[PDB]
């Protein structure tokens, strides 16, 4: 029942947000010390990725993010029937917009198939975080 799977943040298939922030996209692309990762994600942004998973279970959520403000958090959501169902919030700790640290995102079950998944920035803060990946082990 083992299984893992490793998401790239710059893979995701659609981003959103209103804040203004003036670039081409709403949530955008760099790298750094060779991790890519999406940066200018704001207060109401998200990303959404399509994941197959192969193997049902209860799968543990780790993030590779940072952020330079306090206030930044990940929501996690899954659609589930044309409306958006949230798994867990995650505070993200300010330690620096570039020091990509483990962050653990709690659980979420997914049932073998394909799952629309929403990472949304539901913090207080204007500015939330950046994100290298995200990993779902069971
Ligand atoms: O006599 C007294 C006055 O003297 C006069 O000469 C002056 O006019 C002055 O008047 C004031 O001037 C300042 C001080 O008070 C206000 C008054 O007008 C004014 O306040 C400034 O107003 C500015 C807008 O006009 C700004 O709001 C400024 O705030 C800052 O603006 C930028 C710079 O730093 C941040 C701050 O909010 C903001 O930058 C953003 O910060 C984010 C962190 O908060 C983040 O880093 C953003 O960037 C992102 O970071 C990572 C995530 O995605 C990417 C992205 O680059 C990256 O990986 C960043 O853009 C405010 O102080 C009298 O003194
Ligand atoms: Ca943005
Ligand atoms: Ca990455
Ligand atoms: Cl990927
Ligand atoms: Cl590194
Ligand atoms: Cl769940």
């Amino acid at each position: 029942s083992t299984a893992s799977m490793a998401v790239e943040a710059e893979n995701f298939n659609a981003v959103g947000g209103t804040f203004s922030d003036g670039q081409a996209q709403p949530v955008s692309v760099y790298t750094v010390n060779g991790n890519t990762a999406i940066n200018y994600v704001n207060q109401g942004d998200y990303a959404d990725y399509t994941i197959a998973v192969a193997q049902a279970g209860n799968y543990t959520i780790s993030y590779q993010a940072g952020s330079g403000v306090t206030g930044g958090s990940i929501e996690f959501m899954v659609n589930e029937n044309g409306s958006w169902a949230s798994k867990t919030v995650t505070a993200v700790p300010n330690q620096g917009w570039d020091n990509f640290q483990p962050l653990n995102g709690g659980s979420v079950y997914l049932s073998a198939g394909t799952h629309q998944v929403r990472l949304h920035g539901a913090g207080s803060n204007n500015w939330q975080w950046n994100l290298d990946k995200f990993t779902l082990s069971n």
